């Protein structure tokens, strides 16, 4: 329906402006290795940037004229929120329109219902390119004003996934101790996964108050079995820092007498410093 | 159809230890039609649904062929059964339901040998409202013929009920894995939830978006078990190296909006040292090295 360009062609850069090209966009594209970036923006009424780091974006957009963006700029790169923060201030001095966005899925994904991408930014940047940006996947989801909430939803989920992975880790390495294989052991701790995760709506309304009861699975009561874990694997002879960076946040949390409390209390520990 | 033998009507067995879980235990055993026998430090319920109490801890052993403990560590366990006759578990199928070590787990089934019993050392990974249903997760390991006789009995407790086998230990490292990943994704969520509350949203509003990911990064672990299985780690575009720039953002963004970064650092360490060991071309499951290393 309406013209964009594409800025960055890694991978996701490439999947990108397929996406465009394949709803139907006149699409206009530039890549380090259109003549050159201030032409690419020159073609387009909306702009999307996807390269490396924030750095990267700073090189490229930095130099151009203070007309050239007078424009909507939507940025996927990954980046912290102080750095998209400052990018939407900058966009807003080059009078520009500014979303800042994150994704969360492989560029196969891009253009399908698989594709998670978050945007971020004022709704007068978004609704007119509503449309258009649809054209990523289904899972194009805009979450609010704020230009910061792209990196920070991509910061939980990325910490959530290396959360997980390591936890799968840890099982693998112990259980391997008893000749358990990887492959056997996966059934298993996929279905636990699925029955911790139906827990978390309810630990979410316990922290958006501030009572934390506990069910009868008190903070106190999680203490021993930690202990046990670490026993375990010290004995056998498997890495030990998780169990023990695990049992120290516990210990903590007692240490403020939330030792009654229900696991979510642990949530003023990840809080403070 | 399942036999008069298998009917259980006629297989008699022993609770012993009536906390929360051992009443539980109990419950399923008289609610799937079993005579069952029962024993506390402190000796109610279950005599009210027909169970018979007793005396002592010897006599409740003495009363069924399947004797279940359920209490609060291996420590009592060994106050309750150490003192016992070297007769008075010959000939009978001791099933400790109690969590411990592995370690602790090998020495019973030692012990249970001593005393001239089958042994089966098991955990449970439910609550005790889930006990008798199908939310109820137990694991039983030692010895087939320690289990088959009394696999009928035992699978009262819920069909998540399963053996895991031979190895008496198994059952206390299944749990650990249980345990760690649970902790692991707690701690992960209330990490997010530190970080998106620093800009007002609510732990319900995130709540939604995790829950999403979580299943999408479960769904790649059968594949990630391939590779450990073999020792085959490719990058499959995703190497370790690649993550190293995103951990570092998520690092100076929690140290920058104030909220703990100690899990984020955690996470940066075990990638550094594979990397340096040459690891940084491999995919994630690479670290499994880091994850043997004392």
């Amino acid at each position: 329906h309406t013209p964009v360009t594409v800025i960055g062609l890694g991978l996701m850069g490439q999947a990108l402006a397929g996406a465009f090209l394949g709803a139907g966009h006149p699409t206009t594209v530039w890549n380090r290795t259109a003549g050159s970036v201030a032409e690419a923006v020159a073609a387009s009424p909306l702009v999307v940037v996807c390269v490396s780091d924030y750095d990267a974006v700073h090189a490229l957009l930095d130099p151009l004229d203070g007309t050239a963006l007078q424009r909507t700029l939507v940025n996927l790169t990954s980046g912290t929120s102080a750095q998209a923060r400052e990018r939407a201030a900058w966009a807003d001095g080059r009078g520009a329109d500014y979303l800042d966005g994150a994704i969360l899925a492989g560029p196969a994904a891009i253009g399908t219902a698989d594709a998670v991408v978050l945007l971020s930014g004022p709704r007068s940047a978004f609704d007119p390119h509503a449309s258009a940006l649809g054209g990523l996947g289904a899972g194009t989801t805009y979450l609010g004003a704020d230009h910061g909430l792209a990196s920070l939803y991509d910061a939980a989920g990325l910490v959530m996934m290396w959360s997980i992975l390591n936890g799968f880790l840890q099982g693998a390495a112990l259980l391997g101790t008893a000749g358990v294989d990887a492959t056997t052991f996966a059934p298993f701790i996929t279905q636990g996964i699925g029955t911790v995760a139906d827990w978390l709506p309810g630990y979410a309304r316990q922290i958006d108050d501030g009572a934390y009861p506990a069910d009868d699975a008190a903070i106190d009561t999680h203490l021993a079995t930690m202990e046990h874990l670490i026993h375990e694997s010290e004995f056998l002879g498997v890495n030990a820092e998780l169990p023990r960076f695990i049992k120290a946040l516990a210990d903590r949390a007692v240490a403020d007498g939330h030792g009654g409390s229900g696991y979510p209390a642990l949530i003023e520990q990840f809080r403070t410093h």
